[PDB]
């Protein structure tokens, strides 16, 4: 009886989650080719974020500065094995000559059991100035040095591709809770953003 | 240039648009699945005392003195207005009481309170008629020094006179209290009454 009804409420719940996507899809498309012709909008929206700042490095700016292309799309489209939380985060990077390469990276998070948000590592090939940190560089991880400098590129945007949610204190710190800023803030609110940028 | 802007104040304007669609989509599905778990509801004895006794704040809410009238409780019945017309906001509900009643001291009696958004906006109610306990007689604001109106206010019975448009005059977080029927006690009762069981 009540059981029953409990499981119809979760059904309807994932319904309605799953009405929502579709219906946002076609919109977030002819948004997306409105932005695709405004300059440096990923820069402005991404500078102009409270929170966004906090969670990387200062010298990512110059890096994260080449977005030019933010892209989440919701995996539960694809598949009913996907929880509705479940999201794809693609990044396209101008890219700075000579230092940091032109390249569009793709990034994939999802629930694994209220269940918590994981990913799996994606190659993105690192600025030459990180080559210190670089941790696919370093040759002593263990020495007094190393440490720090494994721990400072850990620490950075390209740390967070990195991120698994999966090794609790080993990789870049809150990923998930970046992660969620782009899914539910950045990606939803950047025309806001923008906005308030302009103003 | 601004012929791009323009295009994007109107994909805002269909998201907001869409929001509100899918907030009636989901409150047209949850109706009729409230309704029949509702009716397996009114067949467990004392349903609401156990969810309302469950609940970690509601307690916080009301006087002491409040919880054998609210043990009194066998129906509540949470609904949606904007079901009712487009001119209600999704966050509109009302929601009805039956109280049992304590022979001598307390009626037998059905309320509806109703809650609607005022211009994000607040929750705003009109005072709604309650017949309050005899117990209650010397903190009951239509019989009554201000060290009592308060007392009576500060009831679950003042509750109900709540409207949130005279602040800090009223039930303290009648707002809140509200919001807690309409967002976890009904939504949720059935997980408070199985958490109950173990």
């Amino acid at each position: 009886g009540l059981a029953k009804c409990e499981e119809e409420v979760d059904a309807i719940e994932r319904e309605v989650e799953l009405y929502r996507l579709n219906k946002m899809k076609p919109v977030y498309e002819k948004r997306d080719a409105y932005i695709d012709e405004i300059a440096e909008f990923w820069k402005i929206v991404l500078s102009q974020h409270v929170s966004f700042a906090n969670y990387i490095r200062a010298s990512d700016f110059k890096y994260i500065d080449t977005i030019d292309k933010i892209k989440v799309e919701w995996l539960a489209l694809e598949s009913e094995m996907y929880d509705t939380r479940d999201f794809s985060i693609t990044f396209h990077f101008h890219g700075i000559e000579g230092d940091f390469k032109e390249q569009q990276v793709t990034k994939v998070f999802q629930i694994k059991k209220d269940g918590i948000l994981t990913s799996e590592p994606v190659p993105i090939e690192w600025p030459q100035s990180y080559d210190s940190i670089n941790p696919d560089l370093i040759k002593d991880k263990r020495s007094p040095e190393g440490k720090k400098k494994y721990r400072q590129g850990m620490k950075t945007i390209f740390g967070w591709f990195r991120w698994t949610g999966l090794k609790p204190g080993k990789e870049f710190p809150h990923g998930d809770s970046l992660a969620s800023l782009f899914s539910e803030e950045i990606y939803p609110f950047c025309v806001k953003y923008y906005a308030e940028a302009q103003r």
